[PDB]
């Protein structure tokens, strides 16, 4: 008999079984579990989102990349589960490592020496190297996006908004406090620089333990934002290649910029010097992933020859913004054959 957890079908035995509830989403519930097979423990992510576009966007996405990547700081998938006819394929199953903890349920328990902060950002750092080598954008950084465990190693989850860099986008997106300014403003946003606002963002929460700019809203997010940067310069303004959004920003309040270590008293300076070059308001300016890895905060960690890069650049061999949920669908499944028995 098909395992249930909390009223709903996990359909993945004989192989997986003693199935516990960890947590659930807008469109699933993941579960741990024990593969009888391999003999170890997994993470097993129940999805449904064929009734919805997005959903199924970001199912397809995941799929595609994490098949791809193999890093240690980026989870892996282990095996997929689905039916064996399409039109019977309501739900796919996600089998990846189990993690013990995200950084976000972390940070709501605990408070992270300078020690664990370091740490944490240059694993951060490296598995982004691997991503960018890739040309690859993951464009949801957040806390609840990094996996943890006992070992203290971390790794990016979560790739549904990745897409391909290349200097309106219909999406689900759960938040927008990670979001760099060119996204809020829509000016070429398919920069590698808006993973590194991102990441400078979750520094920043990670000094503090509360999120930099929370915002309520679009606009107030924004806000958030100017509020401490202040108000852009003239060279900052003249980056934002969307006239329209320009014509706002000049409408807004002058705003003072706060001072670093105002925020943040406490903190490592070279912590906070890190962060002013990572969320600096002109993305031709912020600091790049490989700079990054290379800053006096993290020099007890920078080894280049063991922080590897992908053989070659990522492509989706096909566009897949406007894509139909029903051809979405389809490519699921064909993603999703090569784990059925019998495939081609
Ligand atoms: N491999 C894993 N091991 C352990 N826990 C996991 C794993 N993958 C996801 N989780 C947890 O499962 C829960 C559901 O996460 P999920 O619904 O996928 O959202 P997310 O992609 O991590 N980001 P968010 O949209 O903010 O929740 C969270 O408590 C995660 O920490
Ligand atoms: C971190 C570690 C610890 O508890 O870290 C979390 C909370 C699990 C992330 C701990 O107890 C000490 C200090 C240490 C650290 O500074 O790692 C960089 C390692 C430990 C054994």
């Amino acid at each position: 008999g098909p395992e249930m957890v909390r009223g709903q079908v996990f359909d993945v035995g004989p192989r997986y079984t003693n199935l516990s509830y960890i947590g659930e989403g807008a469109y699933g519930m993941v579960c741990s579990a024990y593969d009888n097979v391999n003999k170890v423990r997994v993470a097993i992510k129940k999805i449904s989102p064929f009734e919805h576009q997005t959903y199924c966007q970001r199912t397809l996405r995941e799929i595609k990349i994490l098949l791809r990547f193999r890093h240690e700081n980026i989870i892996g998938i282990n095996d997929i589960i689905r039916a064996p006819t399409i039109e019977q394929m309501k739900d796919v199953y996600i089998v990846q490592d189990l993690m013990e903890t995200d950084l976000y349920k972390l940070l709501k328990t605990q408070h992270l020496s300078n020690d664990h902060i370091c740490y944490f950002l240059y694993q951060i750092l490296r598995g982004l190297k691997y991503i960018h080598s890739a040309n690859v954008l993951h464009r949801d950084l957040k806390p609840s996006n990094l996996l943890l465990n006992t070992t203290c190693d971390l790794k990016i989850c979560d790739f549904g908004l990745a897409r391909v860099a290349d200097p309106f986008l219909t999406e689900y997106v759960a938040t927008r406090w990670y979001r760099a300014p060119e996204i809020m403003l829509n000016s070429k946003g398919y920069t590698k620089s808006i993973d590194i606002w991102s990441v400078g963002c979750i520094l920043a929460e990670m000094l503090s333990n509360r999120p930099i700019f929370p915002g309520k809203h679009y606009l107030d997010q924004l806000n958030h934002i100017l509020g401490i940067l202040g108000s852009p310069s003239q060279e900052d303004l003249n980056c934002i290649i969307n006239l329209k959004a320009r014509n706002y920003l000049l409408s807004l309040p002058h705003k003072n910029k706060v001072p670093w270590n105002r925020l943040f008293p406490n903190a490592d300076s070279k912590a906070l010097d890190l962060l002013d070059k990572m969320l600096t308001f002109n993305p031709h300016k912020r600091i790049e992933v490989e700079q990054a890895l290379a800053h006096p905060y993290l020099e007890q960690y920078y080894d280049p020859s063991d922080e590897p890069i992908a053989e070659a650049p990522f492509k989706f061999d096909m566009e897949l913004d406007d894509l139909p949920k029903e051809k979405l669908k389809e490519l699921i499944f064909e993603e999703t054959a090569r784990f059925q028995p019998g495939y081609r």
